[PDB]
């Protein structure tokens, strides 16, 4: 109980907020909210706010249903970019049915249910540290994004320098002032691409931090006359954007992935988690990469994980184990992209990993032979397998796998497949300028 | 023997040709030629012309190999649009290895081999009548195609009218003057789309007529300041272009598909051919639709065949049997598009149909229930199956089927597979403006 009702009332009185955003996330990952005056703060705290519940279902909404908007007190945050005409505050809200039951279609409720399963299994918390990457594009005269980048930087380069602008520095400063924990920020290898690293907190707080980070980055980029994009592959021939998850499992004693007497300073729980992640990776590749553009990033190379393997020496595997040990022991999954929904992503990941522990699966031997060059026979000889190359194959894998369905729940599962198949069918029937430019003259 | 060497020499002397195009077709269907003066007509007739044989292999050429260019006398044609500075003539040429053997990679030689198999099986000829459809686009200031059509016509509409222009009428008149047999021409349902129907001749002559028709249509359009396109789906939301094949099998007695005492006035040979076509349709869908844009035309509707069924009453099936009987009895395949290679198309079709006759397969019962609306269970209850929805699945079906491989030969099979896989990989890794407009601002 970080905050209480009286604390929220006192904060609203003493920083004098007049606008409150009760925000939530739908299946597609779009940040949605209802906006109320500060005079209705009491009604929000009393959990009596109605809203059109079909909104969270996305564009496939059919039947309107009124449902509650139970908020969370620990997520009270006041934005500074509010001028003098009243402050603005946001609160992450749970979705509840009118019968005082959490909605099955709410990703946050699904993540809470999966975390409850973890806790009743024997663990305490599921820490996550994400490393999102975003692109910045110069706006046009009509406040429209262009295809030109703000600077021609490089990997870890000091590209934006100083003396005003430097949107990454301003974003980091605003996030720090607002009350977020930032480890480090740098320039990614692609021009105009930046990465900001976060500390390690709980899974739900990790989702809240990710969503708030997306909102803040978009707002600050817009205010500086730029456009912030989290699409994985904005341009061809340019490196994509990733959101690598550094995740660790904790118990009553402490870190469950650390053991000084084990191989690689890893506990058997860590190996079971690795086996669970590797076995079902093809299953949840769709959840971790929900957009068509996402699979354009997953191409064979030296930085895009398109194989199913784990390593700790050669790096660039599907799952990488950082050299740090002790309380910082963790397993990194590099196939996640910023367009993914964090709630569903760690829901399916936790389920897969925990199933690997329940089944006590033995992970395959790590590969440190730089798996990009070996022949197809060599890859087939080892347990190396490729991730799905398109959204449709990933959707088929989802429809085949059953554990990921349980981790996602029912309602979320059917809604996700429905919306994704519509997006896939829309992409399939479209005619692109590539086909015209390479067949109009030839044929 | 329609023509002899002396006849060719006399023609060259009396219409005074000075430019000769020894033209041939590669695997991809692109019309290629070598151009020689009339003084070298003797060397061409002596079958002593060398050329870089790796050209017919396409862009996947690796090793240069010199090989002969044995021409065909029956295809001597003189173009009229040659002004006064000498006429131009073309001759379809077979590809021969330096050891006096036909090249395995020549589509025409493969078709000749398949026809030899047919003849030794007991049949005489394989008549074909194609119905190609093409689009006309207005050129820009820099002689570049635009996205605007020449007229907003309709199905069978009298759109181009008269008083000059009317590129379809001029094309038909030039083709008739040149010595081709034209049944009828009309305006297709899409704006700016025209269809010209041909008579029924032998398969090799059908290929020659199709290639000459493509060349003539392109040339006349260019002269009239327009661009002729055979790409199946130039625009989204606009009907595609088809090249329906009306094919019949002949024997010593006459038409092998006609029998007054049989059901539907059809012989058992016709039913065996139908069964062979239906069984392997998924196999040769790739050959009949060799481009990525081709499968954008094969979408569920009322005019695009995306199902595997035959009918003669409801129309719009995969294979339609026209009501005409007697010597005009024929089976129409509607899945072919103008971008396909006619040689490979009828090679695989003849093989499939003849295999159905050899195996005496019984075709499934025809469906006249307008197969667009019945539920998926209803379609599954009947032997209705869908054609491959993408080029990759069609390539997989080709790699699985063995009869189509025999019909294509070895060299053609591997070269086609390599080229199509390269093209599919290029399409897969590209980033299209659709993705940007759908995820850039959203994510
Ligand atoms: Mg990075
Ligand atoms: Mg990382
Ligand atoms: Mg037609
Ligand atoms: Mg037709």
């Amino acid at each position: 109980a970080k905050y209480t009702k009286e604390d929220i009332f006192r904060f609203a009185d003493e920083q004098n907020v007049k606008f409150i955003r009760l925000q939530f996330t739908d299946i597609l990952g779009i940040i949605k909210n209802v906006e109320i005056p500060v005079s209705q703060l009491k009604k929000a705290l009393d959990n009596k706010i109605m809203f059109d519940g079909s909104s969270i279902e996305g564009f496939v909404r059919i039947e309107e249903s009124d449902m509650y908007l139970f908020p969370d007190l620990d997520t009270w945050v006041v934005f500074p970019w509010t001028a003098e005409k009243g402050k603005v505050a946001r609160m992450i809200c749970d979705i509840y049915n009118p019968d005082m039951t959490p909605f099955a279609g709410d990703p946050r409720a699904n993540l809470k249910r999966v975390l409850k399963e973890m806790e009743e299994l024997g663990f305490t918390e599921f820490n996550l540290g994400p490393e999102p990457e975003f692109f910045l594009f110069k706006l046009d005269e009509n406040r429209r994004p262009t295809l030109e980048l703000n600077d021609s930087g490089g990997y870890f380069d000091l590209a934006p320098t100083d003396l005003g602008e430097n949107c990454r520095r301003d974003i980091v400063l605003e996030l720090e002032e607002m009350g977020f924990e930032i480890e480090a920020s740098h320039h990614e290898v692609a021009p105009g691409q930046h990465e900001i690293d976060f500390k390690y907190e709980d899974a739900i707080t990790a989702c809240d931090s990710i969503q708030t980070f997306k909102l803040v980055v978009k707002t600050i980029a817009r205010k500086h006359g730029l456009h912030a994009t989290f699409m994985p592959k904005p341009l061809f021939g340019v490196n994509g954007s990733g959101m690598h998850f550094n995740m660790s499992l904790f118990n009553e004693k402490g870190n469950a992935f650390f053991d000084e007497s084990g191989e690689l300073e890893l506990s058997q729980t860590a190996y079971h988690f690795l086996a669970g992640m590797l076995k079902h990776a093809r299953g949840y590749t769709a959840v971790t990469n929900p957009t068509i553009n996402s699979f354009k990033r997953l191409v064979p190379g030296y930085e895009a994980p398109c194989y199913i393997a784990w390593s700790g020496k050669n790096r660039s595997p599907l799952v990488r184990v950082p050299s740090s040990r002790g309380l910082s022991t963790r397993l990194e999954l590099r196939s996640v992209d910023p367009s993914a929904n964090p709630y569903l992503a760690m829901a399916v990941l936790l389920k897969a990993g925990l199933s690997g522990i329940k089944d006590e699966l033995t992970p395959p031997a790590p590969v440190d032979r730089n798996i990009y060059g070996m022949n197809e026979e060599e890859r087939e000889a080892t347990g190396i397998y490729d991730l799905p190359e398109s959204l449709g194959h990933a959707l088929i894998e989802l429809e085949k796998n059953e554990i990921i369905k349980d981790g996602l729940g029912e309602h979320i599962f059917e809604h996700f497949i429905e919306a994704k198949t519509i997006e896939c069918d829309m992409f399939r029937t479209a005619v692109h300028p590539w086909e015209r430019e390479q067949y109009l003259e030839i044929y």
